């Protein structure tokens, strides 16, 4: 029988066959009280003590959120939707364990993304059993609140405080704290790593006194906290939460009153109001977020980051080659993921309406100018590529760049990675490249698995991302092996080099697209 | 079989060697591991153990960069540590006779690797040969190297510089303490060493507190004076402090500079060392020795001219193409896996990478005195050029002048042209005979016949390997009849001997007119 006795009771797992050998698997493992009724909107409650023993064989509830429906049957918008039932009761954990047991494994802690509104850590790109079972690591990973039950904020009142997802996975944190040890992991050898939102949250608990503690290093893909969407302002925060009070009828005179007749609206009538909040939103809005709340977060992020005030350790940070992609089909003129989306330069200027929606006729311009250099003018795909490439650049690259530039400069090591590989088995089509998203399965060593038609290539670079993964946990250098192999170069902010990931040759290179970033670092803020 | 040494017992293994037996001790520790509040400062004498020590396996080797300019590549590989890295890796090995001696002259080998690389655990290392042919005990150890070895705030004993001597010094005293329950004579040892390995050895020669730890002395391919040898107690201040800054750990304290790098993870000092010089060339030595004021009492070469150093026999010598190696690590045009034929222009170029602050003037007059072609037609000339400069200026010239100044003290001392070119070489044949490629031949490695030496190779390795034993036991590098003896390097003749398998003839004043230049005209551009 596989009995873990945890500080608040006794766990029962599950024994999962991979790859010749065992993985032991407890799934769903509470780890705070669940935020019901009068805890709706407050910080995470700790957890009591059960006698029984809790039977951790299943993924739990997803946390409330909406779901994509904008292509069903579409394996390629699917994947991402929640595959357990929904509920507020969703404060669970995960956690895999190679075997035979380990004495001092290192903890590699999953934090998924969703634009902080959608996600749950059960879905099958997440599942942590190769990486244990291929390098011997311990892997967790938590349920968090999204949406408006996660991050309503009325700044300073505990009764809806802000960041409270945030606060669901520092709990989280804290449990692994206490109870990994019994599972044989080492809570002194702790490595975040989330992408998206989740590499925006990751970067969140870097700057957070309360989870400096909690973890030793930190892995970054695909997002940071200086995107320009993952925080919003005290005052913009506050702003939505009072038309949704008004979008359900719950305006009052008092902060208190308003919450109080939140907390009796049912979760569906709260996430069939959330879009409406934000006057104009693009693809990109992040309704319900991380706010600058006073407690999880004491300032503005770029303040903390410019003065040096955060965790000092080592980083590891990643982008891949058309993070934009993605967002296009999901409200730009003339892109279908079913046709190959060729558009023209009045297309384009109506995409650039589409996600700038506030900037003047001469920002769109300048913007449409920086990206219109051709080095063939045509290339009929110029104006489609143009616009993804503006997308991923302002969104995704060029910050988690800046952040990486402006980390390093305190002097710990940071590691940059460019992932190029596109999956062979990706359902999207082509013209969308090396997606959003898609270098998580390939974090995880789903290509591992051979009845599962990848290709040999597909293994070798997943069973060497995966090693590089599990070094920089465990020795904080991302390295695979000594010998027969690019070493990858620690990211300073003069020489700027970084390693590039893909099937056919992994080169150290310098600079990532510079000259884009330039114009949105140095002339975008300007206008 | 098991030995007591005077802080605990240890026991070894048997290695078959040539139809014998050679008895090997890997691993025995002789200093405290340098950790925690111990990083950056001497090494901690060791206190006894109750247990046996099982001297069964190369330690660790200490933190250090590694080379991966060339992944999959011998050539290179066949240099980077092959134990994994440790701050905890003050062991040295021993290799004794079978069947066990009674006062054996012990060789104490100091690899090279310009003070920031480096491991004794090296297959091109391994002294099971030379005990087993020649009836020597061999011992090697690992020092600290960069900055975790080489650290300098000049007069604090938290990070005084010169760590990585005191590593060597601390075996040394071990040999002193221990080498006669094992069978070895304290009384008859000789240092040999490589590169800054060799450097290492003539600090020895300098440094009063190591001058009774050893008899004589053998430098291969360099010396104290070389240019990349000691840095400055001015540019090991800026080094220093430049360190601090890229840790992010500049305080206006000294002692609290160090106390926050003594918490800095290890990579996150090895992969800051190199951006401490703005100006860094292939030779670049990081964190070197320096003027300690403990180690080396004065700047070396005062301690030279004015004879303030151990008075014994020396043996000194370098091989034939000494700067090649250098020439494929930063210089334009330079491949090894094309045969680097470069242009006058291209010449000029490589000279700025190899002297960044070299007036324009001076770097002329470097190219002039160098391109006075026997055969002006070859398309190779500039490409042999650049590498007996790089050679002359950083490893031949240098060890000429050592060795001149160091026998006009009555000191006899013989010097050595190592030119043959090993047959297994991976590097191409333009490099020719390359920086570190006698050091196998030195430990007897061709003499296993199914390795893919030569017939030729195993006899000179035969009689090299004889040669050293020989000055290691009697103070003379004498051989067997039919054997051309070596005489004695003095200042007026300047007499060497030639090291190849076709005929080893004796010369003199080996590349006068070549060395007249860095002695006589370069310190003045
Ligand atoms: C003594 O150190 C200073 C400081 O130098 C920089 O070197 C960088 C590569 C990097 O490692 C960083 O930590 C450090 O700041 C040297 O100063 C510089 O000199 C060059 C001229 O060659 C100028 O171009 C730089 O602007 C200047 N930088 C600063 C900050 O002053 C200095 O050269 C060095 N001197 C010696 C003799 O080593
Ligand atoms: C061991 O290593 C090479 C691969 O080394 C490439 O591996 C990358 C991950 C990267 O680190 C890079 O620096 C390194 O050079 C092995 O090579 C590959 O071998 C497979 C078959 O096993 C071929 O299908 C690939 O085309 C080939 N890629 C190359 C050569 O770039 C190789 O087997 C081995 N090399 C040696 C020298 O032992
Ligand atoms: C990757 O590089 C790291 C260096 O950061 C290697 O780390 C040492 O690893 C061994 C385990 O084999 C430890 O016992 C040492 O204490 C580590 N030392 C340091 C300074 O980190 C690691 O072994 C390398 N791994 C591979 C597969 O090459
Ligand atoms: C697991 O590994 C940790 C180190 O990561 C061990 O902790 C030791 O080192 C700590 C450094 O942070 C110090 O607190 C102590 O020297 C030591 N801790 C102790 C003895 O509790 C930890 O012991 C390991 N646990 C095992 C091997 O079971
Ligand atoms: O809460 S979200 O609305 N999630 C819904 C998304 C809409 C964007 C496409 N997909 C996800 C996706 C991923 C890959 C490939 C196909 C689809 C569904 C949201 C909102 C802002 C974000 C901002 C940034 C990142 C993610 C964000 C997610
Ligand atoms: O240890 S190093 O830091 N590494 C750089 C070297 C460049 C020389 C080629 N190799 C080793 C090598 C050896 C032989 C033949 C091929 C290759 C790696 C270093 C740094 C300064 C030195 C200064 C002087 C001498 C040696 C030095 C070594
Ligand atoms: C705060 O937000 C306000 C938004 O008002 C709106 O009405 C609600 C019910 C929603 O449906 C939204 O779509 C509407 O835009 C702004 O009117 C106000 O100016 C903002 N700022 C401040 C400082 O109040
Ligand atoms: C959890 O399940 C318990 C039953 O264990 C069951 O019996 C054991 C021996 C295994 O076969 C297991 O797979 C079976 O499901 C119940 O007795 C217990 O009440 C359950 N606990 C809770 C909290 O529901
Ligand atoms: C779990 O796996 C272990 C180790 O592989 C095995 O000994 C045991 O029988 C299994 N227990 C189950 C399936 O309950
Ligand atoms: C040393 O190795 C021997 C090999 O025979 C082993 O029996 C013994 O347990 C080891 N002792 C140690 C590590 O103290
Ligand atoms: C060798 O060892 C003996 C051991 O008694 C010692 O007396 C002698 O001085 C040593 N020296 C030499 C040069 O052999
Ligand atoms: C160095 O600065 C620290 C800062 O408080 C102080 O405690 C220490 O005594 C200082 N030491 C010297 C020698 O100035
Ligand atoms: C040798 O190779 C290097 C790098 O590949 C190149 O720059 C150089 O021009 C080549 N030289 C010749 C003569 O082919
Ligand atoms: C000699 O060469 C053969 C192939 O040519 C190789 O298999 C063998 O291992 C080599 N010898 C050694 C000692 O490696
Ligand atoms: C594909 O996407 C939609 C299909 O509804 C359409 O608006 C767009 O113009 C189409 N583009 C083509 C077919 O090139
Ligand atoms: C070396 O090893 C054995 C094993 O202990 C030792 O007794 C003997 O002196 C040597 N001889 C052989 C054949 O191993
Ligand atoms: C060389 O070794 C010693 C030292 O001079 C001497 O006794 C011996 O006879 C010499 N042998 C030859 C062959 O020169
Ligand atoms: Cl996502
Ligand atoms: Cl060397």
């Amino acid at each position: 029988d596989i009995i873990i006795a945890t500080k608040n009771g006794k766990v029962r797992g599950m024994n999962l066959t991979v790859f010749g050998g065992t993985v032991t698997a407890f799934l769903g493992i509470p780890y705070a009280q669940p935020p019901l009724g009068r805890l709706r909107f407050k910080k995470p409650q700790s957890l009591t003590k059960w006698s029984d023993i809790w039977n951790a064989t299943k993924y739990a509830n997803s946390c409330c959120q909406n779901i994509d429906q904008s292509f069903p049957g579409f394996h390629g918008s699917e994947m991402w939707n929640p595959n357990t039932d929904l509920s507020e009761d969703c404060l669970y954990l995960n956690v895999w364990i190679p075997a035979p047991k380990p004495k001092n494994a290192t903890v590699l802690i999953w934090i998924y993304g969703g634009g902080f509104q959608t996600g749950t850590s059960s879905l099958h790109v997440y599942d942590g059993k190769f990486l244990a079972r291929v390098e011997r690591v311990i892997v967790v990973s938590m349920n968090y609140r999204v949406g408006a039950l996660g991050f309503l904020a009325l700044p300073g009142n505990p009764e809806a405080p802000g960041n409270m997802g945030l606060f669901d996975q520092q709990l989280a944190l804290q449990w692994v704290q206490k109870n990994i040890a019994a599972f044989g992991g080492n809570p002194k050898s702790v490595t975040l790593f989330g992408e998206s939102a989740g590499a925006a949250s990751v970067s969140l608990h870097l700057l957070s006194p309360g989870s400096h503690s909690l973890f030793t290093r930190a892995i970054l893909q695909s997002g940071s906290f200086n995107a320009p969407w993952a925080v919003t302002s005290l005052y913009e925060a506050r702003n939505r939460t009072l038309n949704l009070a008004k979008l359900t009828g719950c305006s009052r005179e008092n902060e208190t009153e308003i919450i109080k007749c939140l907390r009796n609206k049912d979760p569906q009538e709260i996430l069939l109001n959330e879009a409406f909040v934000v006057p104009y939103g693009t693809p990109l809005s992040v309704n319900f977020g991380p706010t600058v709340d006073g407690d999880f977060l004491t300032d503005m992020p770029d303040i903390l980051l410019e003065l040096g005030q955060f965790k000092k350790t080592q980083i590891l940070v990643g982008v891949n080659k058309d993070e934009g992609t993605a967002f296009l089909v999901y409200g730009a003129p003339g892109f279908s993921k079913d046709n190959n989306s060729i558009i023209t330069r009045k297309e384009f200027q109506e995409g650039l309406k589409i996600f700038f929606p506030g900037v003047s006729e001469f920002g769109k311009e300048s913007i449409l100018f920086h990206y219109t250099d051709w080095v063939d003018d045509q290339r009929p795909e110029n104006y489609r590529e143009a616009l993804g490439d503006v997308v991923g650049d302002y969104n995704f690259i060029c910050p988690a760049l800046e952040f990486t530039k402006k980390f390093s400069e305190w002097g710990n090591n940071a590691f940059f990675y460019y992932f190029e590989h596109r999956s062979s088995k990706l359902p999207w089509p082509e013209w969308m490249g090396v997606m959003h998203g898609y270098e998580i399965e390939f974090v995880f060593g789903l290509p591992l698995e051979r009845r599962d038609n990848y290709t040999k290539a597909e293994e070798i670079l997943s069973r060497s991302i995966v090693k590089r993964w599990a070094n920089f946990a465990k020795y904080g250098n991302p390295n695979e092996t000594q010998n027969n192999s690019t070493s990858w170069p620690v990211f300073k902010s003069t020489e700027q080099k970084y390693l590039t990931l893909n099937t056919e040759s992994t080169r150290i290179m310098t600079k990532l697209r510079a000259q884009q970033c330039r114009f949105w670092t140095s002339f975008f803020p300007k206008v």
